[PDB]
């Protein structure tokens, strides 16, 4: 399929090869096994020019996979500050809560990366979501230590 190779193209970081397919028009928002999106790819592996691509030709900014997360998270997760901000700015969902409740707050906080976590607050990230545990994005920084964090928080 084009959508199997679009999905490959963008996990390996091929920016021209993505330009190509897209340019066929593959699916630009093929599925694979667990629902993951060429931009889910591309936001997990820190491929900017990838995301913009794909964002360009009409990915779906706020597609979920099978756990109900969206590339903001996968971004926001792995501390890629610079696709956190170009999804925000294409319209991602600040706070959307994958399977365990957690919002990209709660997973820049867990990992705590400190200028996605402004970013995210910037944009209007929801600090007093609790996740299916019962934390805030706070209490995970209290829960971690992270003082820094803890003081950006409170």
């Amino acid at each position: 399929d084009l959508g199997k190779k679009l999905l490959e193209a963008a996990r390996a970081g091929q920016d021209d090869e993505v330009r190509l397919l897209l340019e066929h028009g593959a699916d630009v928002n093929a599925r694979d096994s667990i629902g993951s999106t060429p931009l889910h790819l591309a936001a997990y592996y820190g491929h900017l020019e990838i995301v913009r691509l794909l964002l360009e030709h009409g990915a779906d900014v706020n597609a979920r996979d099978s756990t109900g997360t969206t590339p903001l998270h996968y971004a926001a997760r792995l501390g890629h500050l610079e696709i956190v901000r170009l999804l925000l700015e294409h319209g991602a969902d600040v706070n959307a809560r994958d399977a365990m409740g957690w919002t990209p707050l709660h997973l820049a906080a867990k990992k705590g990366h400190l200028e996605i976590v402004r970013l995210l607050l910037k944009h209007g990230a929801d600090v007093n979501a609790n996740d299916h545990f019962g934390k805030t994005a706070f209490d995970i920084s209290i829960d971690n230590g992270n003082e820094d964090l803890a003081e950006i928080l409170q």
